């Protein structure tokens, strides 16, 4: 039982308060105060529903040295997440009910962020044979994806959507046409040529998204149930336009954007620093600007991390040999609260919506609002400014493309159904 006084309330519906929030019995008991032995002065802070990440690579099983559920779910709660979706590109890939159950059992024993695991669309994510979606859902899978991997065979993706539709399992795709991407290490264009690096055409992403939207129409026709397509990390202006028009046309497609594609651009590669090597690549300012507009108009349904950790040593190899990936679980919200809300005037309720309601709806889960009687899975954000300090990360990837960045909006308290899983009141 906890009482948070003089705090602002913020969920997708809007900003309210200051108010005194009484939490107990795992729920929000009152928004008009009450009595409690544990009292938190939330002056200047705002309370929001616990966040939910749709795209996190936790490196377990198989590559625990990079990350594992212990470090990953801890980093998650420190980042304000009370719910998280793990990707299946592990060693070996999560494509069986037992693998799904194992992850869920461990996440329950640890009792930090809620694990909602994703399973592969195809066995070993090799893109040839569909997995047993029915059994996977029964075990707890919330979405199917071969992510990491692209889906080159349109027939498999189509069949995948048909298998998933009646199960209510969204199919999330890493939309890049491998044929046109070739083995680009950064965004293709003038800068790539200036740096003498093989480019990955942003059109490679537009091409695959365009294809998939037509494949989705096929699923709509052939399936009795409504299929669900989710475009992962969307990074280009053209890709955004494609999704915007598909939505206008009424297609059941959703999309997410990552913290790095919203704050960084290809320009960051002028040093050949692998810390900025990611898939899909960082794009141009024009693309980044378009995404911000996409966040506002609703074309983008959620902000997902695509938390992809590796070891510092690996990230210290030559740019061409270094792995693709950026970690961000612990900095995602403060980063965007600072760069988008404070510096660009981006609406706070909309930003919070993108970390809550949006992600939950993508999965088909009911929204969690700050209202009396609601489950007390919340996060308290502080305006205090402090730099991103990798050495202090709970995540094992002790590095960051935003290292040193002075940000406000860091979580100082995270609760999962009333239980304190993270506290840094300061
Ligand atoms: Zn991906
Ligand atoms: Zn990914």
């Amino acid at each position: 039982m906890i009482l948070i006084r003089n705090v602002r309330l913020v969920d997708a519906r809007g900003e309210r308060g200051p108010a005194d929030v009484l939490i107990g019995e795992g729920r929000i008991l009152s928004l008009e105060g009450g009595e409690a032995k544990q009292v938190v002065d939330g002056t200047g802070c705002f309370l929001a529903p616990g966040f939910l990440d749709l795209h996190a690579h936790l490196r377990e099983p198989g590559e625990e040295v990079k990350e594992d559920l212990f470090s990953g779910l801890l980093a998650a709660v420190r980042g304000g997440y009370t719910d998280l979706v793990s990707m299946p590109n592990t060693k070996p890939p999560v494509d069986t009910p037992e693998a799904v159950r194992a992850l869920k059992e461990k996440a329950k024993a640890l009792g930090l962020a809620r694990l909602h695991p994703a399973a592969a669309l195809t066995e070993k994510q090799e893109g040839k044979t569909l997995t047993p979606a029915g059994l996977l859902r029964e075990a707890g899978a919330v979405l199917l994806t071969d992510d990491g991997r692209t889906n080159e065979d349109a027939g498999v993706l189509a069949a995948g959507l048909l298998m998933a539709a009646p199960l209510g399992l969204p199919v999330a795709v890493h939309a890049e046409d491998a044929g046109l991407r070739r083995n680009g290490v950064m965004n293709d264009g003038p800068l790539a040529d200036l740096l003498g690096l093989p480019g990955n055409p942003p059109e490679a992403e537009a091409a695959r998204i365009a294809r998939d939207l037509e494949v989705l129409r096929y699923a709509l026709r052939r399936s009795p149930a409504t299929p669900r397509l989710h475009v992962q990390h969307l990074s280009t202006k053209r890709g955004l336009e494609l999704v915007r028009e598909a939505k206008r046309a009424g297609l059941p497609v959703t999309a997410e954007a990552t913290p790095h594609h919203l704050t960084l651009t290809e320009e960051a590669l002028r040093t050949f620093d692998p810390l900025f090597k990611v898939a899909p690549p960082l794009r141009g300012e024009e693309d980044r600007e378009a995404l911000l507009e996409g966040l506002l108009d609703g074309t983008l349904d959620a902000i997902a991390t695509d938390h992809a950790p590796h070891t510092l040593a690996e990230k210290e190899k030559d740019l061409l040999r270094a792995p693709f990936g950026i970690p961000s679980l612990e900095v995602a919200f403060p980063l965007l609260y600072t760069e988008l809300h404070l510096k660009r005037g981006f609406p706070l309720q909309r930003l919070v919506e993108l970390f809550t309601d949006g992600p939950r709806r993508v999965l088909g889960l009911p929204p969690l609002h700050l209202e009396e009687g609601a489950e007390a899975s919340l996060v308290l954000l502080s305006p205090k400014e402090r730099p991103v300090d990798p050495s202090a990360f709970a995540s094992k990837a002790r590095y960051s493309p935003w290292a040193g960045w002075v940000l406000g909006g860091w979580p100082v308290l995270t609760l999962v159904a009333g239980r304190i899983v993270h506290e840094a009141l300061k």
